[PDB]
């Protein structure tokens, strides 16, 4: 399948690691050029992407600074002449719970998980109309179902899946498609870390992962990366607005299911 | 992207015209064996479909046969070896509305549109559950939207989003995939027959298409053979359950966009 993204640019936020990372090989693999928006790139990453892209890039970035954000996107398009495609992604899931989370730190949260999808969905948008490109916005189940002490986080993801309608529908004259991919457990070398602090590890997992239907088995970076380039691609392009679960299940089916 | 559909055996229901027909071409082009159950084969398609896979095969079958479901989904497998996957997909929006259409002919209307999407897949899954395939049904937008003058085909296509969900639950533990796409207008030879008939064929294409956000134009073939066949494949190997819509925002976006 011939996806048809050879030589276009798509500057992935968070794009050194996880589920990021997995996008900007599989972007490169297919022909794109990836361009990396992250605080650090490790070394190895950075001489595989080399490998797959020669046109690769990486930006040092502090997603919490505006002005940065300008200034980078622009030397983006005018390293390579334009933009194709953004994937917001960078963040994380803080666990922050309301009842002992002041409001203060709920905005600081915001600065690292949502804030940026904004500024960055703008500094890019010009670009993007002008290749008829894509926004993919990485968000979250928990937006969707909540989680019970992630306060800071569930709306964040929520807020972004409301950026993705409202983008989808001001840049729909344009040619724009917005979507956004909403995965559940994905195994991440972070994840597997925080498996590790726990006394039995392997146990910890088989408890998250039994509540999985498809396989009782964590969603792989493979199976995000495969939709998310798909998506991106111009071979889905009907497709806008569009919040999509590749989740093995997780939000959609019977919360009793079991073998 | 390599799909790894080479040589998986896709039985398409329907699959002669239209939306079926641009899967079955996909399915082919990307290695994959296209199996078409459906009452006729245009010559023309049939030659291109043996020019993309020299293994397709084309079965004339009366769906509302229960038996003869049987017996030919057994010769596929026995031709074959197996079953990959399945695609339901014949049917047709018959615009049967709940006012002048009679419970007998609504029942008549879910044997041409509804009852095979249960047969075909009865007899499908020992097959698929054995090679860990997947199950894809063809829905609509109406399903989840209604109209207002089609009772018949706006429940069929929302019964089948229900067996989407209840099959999804039942072989998830047999690593076998049930999703649904539901397409909102979509650009194919009947639908321009359709409009043909109308005094006015391109206002009354610009009066539907108006409403479409992404280029206030249908939806085609091709884009929905895009994102089925990929949802079809092992690329998708984590997404189950799933109503899918490559529908320009017809479903999700704000009823009032305009180009103003």
């Amino acid at each position: 399948m011939d996806l048809k993204i050879k030589n276009k640019v798509c500057i992935i936020t968070g794009g050194a690691k996880g589920i990021g990372y997995g996008i900007a090989k599989l972007w490169a693999s297919e022909g794109g050029i990836p361009v990396i928006f992250s605080r650090s790139m490790p070394k190895e990453h950075d001489k595989e992407l080399k490998k797959l892209s020669s046109e690769y890039e990486f930006y040092e970035i502090d997603l919490k600074n505006y002005e940065q954000i300008e200034k980078l996107v622009k030397k983006v398009a005018i390293k390579h002449g334009g933009i194709y495609a953004l994937v917001n992604n960078a963040g994380t899931n803080d666990n922050l719970h309301i009842e002992n989370t002041s409001t203060q730190d709920l905005i600081k949260s915001y600065e690292n998980n949502l804030f940026h999808y904004y500024t960055m969905t703008k500094e890019c948008l010009p670009y993007i109309k002008k290749e008829q490109g894509s926004i993919l916005n990485i968000v979250s189940k928990t937006g969707i179902t909540g989680q019970g002490r992630t306060s800071a986080y569930a709306s964040a993801k929520a807020a972004q899946m409301g950026f993705t309608r409202e983008w989808a529908c001001a840049f729909a004259k344009d040619n724009v498609r917005v979507n956004a991919i909403a995965p559940a457990e994905v195994m991440t070398p972070l994840y597997e870390k925080w498996l590790q602090n726990f006394p039995n590890p392997k146990e910890q997992y088989e408890k998250i992962a039994k509540a999985i239907p498809l396989g009782h088995r964590f969603t792989t970076i493979e199976e995000i990366a495969n939709t998310a380039v798909f998506t991106l691609s111009p071979l889905a392009s009907h497709t806008t607005g569009q919040i999509l679960m590749p989740d093995g299940g997780y939000v959609h089916l019977d919360r009793a299911l079991n073998w």
